[PDB]
DNA sequence: CCGACGTCGCATCAGC
DNA sequence: GCTGATGCGA
DNA sequence: GTCGG
């Protein structure tokens, strides 16, 4: 990409904010800056210029000079030579640890992949899987695998109920190359904002899931929300595939358009989106739009039957799945 | 200057 | 057990 | 760390 070299830089700044010094909103800041300048449709030549693009200021701007300069930063040069935080920043990479947890870790001398299987019985359950298949879940996924899953999903879906929807949403309806987990948003009419008239509806399909060899390990299952781990059948003599993360969504069928809405993202543009409601007088989340009054309280859900009908109420031109990469 | 910064599900824990 | 952080994740 | 009142 035109810009690789900085955005990688305030990507490795953002993360390092995050796990090392645990600043939620400086990490979004560099994530921020690093979208707006991934699709600034030129190479950027100096600080000033990338200053003009809104979430990039005056730090970043000197940053990005010091950067275009040497071909490096001196501040992350000296994270990477930290032990506690390069320590810190291999651990969040495993699914369940946190910056807390990392920090912890360390603190106990629990600070290498070896370390971690050595203490398993240190690790809550999330963590156990998540270190099960650390090597796994940094694979990225080609979109001919997930096509692939996508159509198990939706077959097994079928088989439980037939009048379940399953959408396969995160940066595979974004029309991605390649993902790095599976999302999937479901809908059945027994579940709608106004009534539950059927218990274990996210259960009976991860049961099935699970049933035919699909679904291998869960991180965490509550009534709406499904977060485990996947794997495509290999056929004789293959080596297997890779195990992949796998998320399930299910949202009430009535606040749909805003629940594919939320989790088609990315994540930078759902931020960026839901911000600018706040600025027009609304908040959104993954079921309603709703108005803000002088108060700054939510009112009552607004009418929506579109996806466009979310852009419109904050005076946003629609933009398809595939222009939401942030 | 300085308050706000997206919103929320599930797991875990502390305090009652 | 419940309720309200807090952690970690989408 | 950046932005907007
Ligand atoms: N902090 C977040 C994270 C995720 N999300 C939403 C948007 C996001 O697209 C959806 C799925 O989360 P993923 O972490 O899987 O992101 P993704 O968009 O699918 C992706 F591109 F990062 P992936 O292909 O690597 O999974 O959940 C969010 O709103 N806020
Ligand atoms: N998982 C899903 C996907 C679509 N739908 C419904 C919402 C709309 O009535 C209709 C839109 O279809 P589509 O947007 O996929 O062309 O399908 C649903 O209820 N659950
Ligand atoms: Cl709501
Ligand atoms: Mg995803
Ligand atoms: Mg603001
Ligand atoms: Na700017
Ligand atoms: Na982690
Ligand atoms: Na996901």
């Amino acid at each position: 990409t035109l810009n690789g070299g900085i955005t990688d830089m305030l990507t490795e700044l953002a993360n390092f904010e995050k796990n090392v010094s645990q600043a939620i909103h400086k990490y979004n800041a560099y994530r921020k800056a690093a979208s707006v300048i991934a699709k600034y449709p030129h190479k950027i030549k100096s600080g000033a210029e990338a200053k003009k693009l809104p979430g990039v200021g005056t730090k970043i701007l000197e940053k990005i000079d010091e950067f275009l300069a040497t071909g490096k930063l001196r501040k992350l040069e000296k994270i990477r030579q930290d032990d506690t935080s390069s320590s810190i920043n291999f651990l969040t990479r495993v699914s369940g640890i946190g910056p807390s947890a990392a920090r912890k870790f360390v603190d106990e001398g629990i600070k290498t992949l070896e370390d971690l299987r050595k203490n398993e019985d240190k690790l809550n359950h999330h963590q156990r899987i998540g270190l099960k298949y650390f090597g796994d879940f940094e694979k990225r996924i080609p979109r001919e695998e997930m096509l692939q899953m996508q159509d198990i999903v939706l077959n097994e879906v079928k088989k439980v109920d037939s009048e379940y929807i399953a959408t396969v949403c995160g940066s595979f309806r974004r029309g991605a190359e390649s993902s790095g987990d599976m999302d999937v948003l479901l809908t059945h009419p027994s579940f709608t904002s106004e009534s539950t008239k059927q218990p274990k509806l996210l259960h009976q399909v991860v049961e099935q899931l699970q049933k035919v060899h699909f679904i291998t390990d869960t991180l965490s299952k509550g009534e709406t929300k499904f977060m485990g781990v996947c794997q495509l059948p290999s056929k004789n003599d293959e080596k297997e595939y890779p195990h992949r993360r796998i998320d399930i969504r299910l949202i009430p069928k009535d606040q749909y358009y805003c629940g594919v809405l939320y989790f088609t993202g990315s994540d930078i543009f759902n931020k960026n989106m839901r911000a600018h409601a706040l600025e027009k007088g609304f908040t959104i989340n993954e079921y309603t739009i709703r108005p803000l009054g002088v108060t700054g309280v939510a009112g009552e859900p607004l009418p929506v039957d579109s996806e466009k009908d979310i852009f419109d109420y904050i005076q946003w031109k629609y933009r398809e799945p595939k222009d939401r990469s942030e």
